[PDB]
């Protein structure tokens, strides 16, 4: 079973951006990541996956943030940006079409 509880990540900018992208943002509905690029910096920490949903970026609360302003955020955090995550595979599906949550909380997209 996929760990549910919050989580904090230290990812590290560097080079290129994050390696990630998110979805969602629209009437409080939350920030979740949708895709993780391969040996991208959010790859490289091991810790995120795709059905996170980012509670907050270096302290700055993003839960009922937008895509917009989150996506400032990200922007903003520098060089060594500290994420607060919390797997939320069901709350992300909805999200995505044709997805799915399968019995061992893992996302499905037939």
């Amino acid at each position: 079973d996929i760990p549910r509880e919050p989580r904090r990540i230290v990812i590290h900018r560097g080079s290129t951006g994050l390696g990630f992208n998110i979805i969602g943002g629209e009437d409080g509905e939350g920030i979740f990541i949708s895709f993780i690029l391969a040996g991208g910096p959010a790859d490289l920490s091991g810790e995120l996956r795709k059905g996170d949903q980012i509670l907050s970026v270096n302290g700055v609360d993003l839960r009922n943030a937008s895509h917009e302003q989150a996506a400032i955020a990200l922007k903003n955090a520098g060089q060594t940006v500290t994420i607060i995550a919390q797997y939320k595979p069901e709350e992300y599906s909805r999200f995505e079409a044709n997805s799915r949550v399968n019995s061992s909380g893992r996302i499905v997209t037939n």
